[PDB]
């Protein structure tokens, strides 16, 4: 159906922890969350589409991590990726959007994985919640 007018929340906030491989967001209206630095990179806004399609199928990373953050319009930014990634673009949707799906669409990567006979790289977490 018809788009929405993009009349997001926008960032205020932007904090990193290479410990766990995650970053965390705030927003102006009173909200925060923390995301997997490995979701960041397979979800991209595009990859190998055309410019603004959904992303590729992507495997795992090893230990990816941030080596600055540059905005950009002063709406989006760059995270540059240490494992050699330093052109990006983040809008503040896709961040928000990516979040409050950050189950379902990993769970995503891990079944077409193994129906695409892709890569597994080295990828621990220790945030995992069991309900519903």
């Amino acid at each position: 159906g018809m788009t929405p007018q993009s009349d997001t929340p926008k960032v205020t906030g932007l904090k990193l922890k290479r410990k766990s491989r995650q970053l965390e967001i705030s927003f102006d209206n009173g909200q925060q969350f923390t995301l997997s630095c490995e979701l960041l990179r397979v979800y991209s806004p595009s990859a190998e589409v055309h410019g603004h399609g959904n992303p590729v199928l992507v495997t795992h990373k090893k230990n990816v991590n941030i080596n600055a953050i540059t905005p950009v319009g002063n709406y989006a930014v760059k995270l540059v990726f240490d494992d050699g990634h330093d052109t990006g673009l983040y809008s503040w949707k896709v961040l928000y959007d990516l979040a409050s799906n950050q189950v379902d669409l990993w769970e995503n990567y891990l079944a077409r994985l193994r129906a695409a006979k892709a890569s597994r790289e080295p990828l621990i977490d220790m945030a995992v919640k069991y309900h519903t």
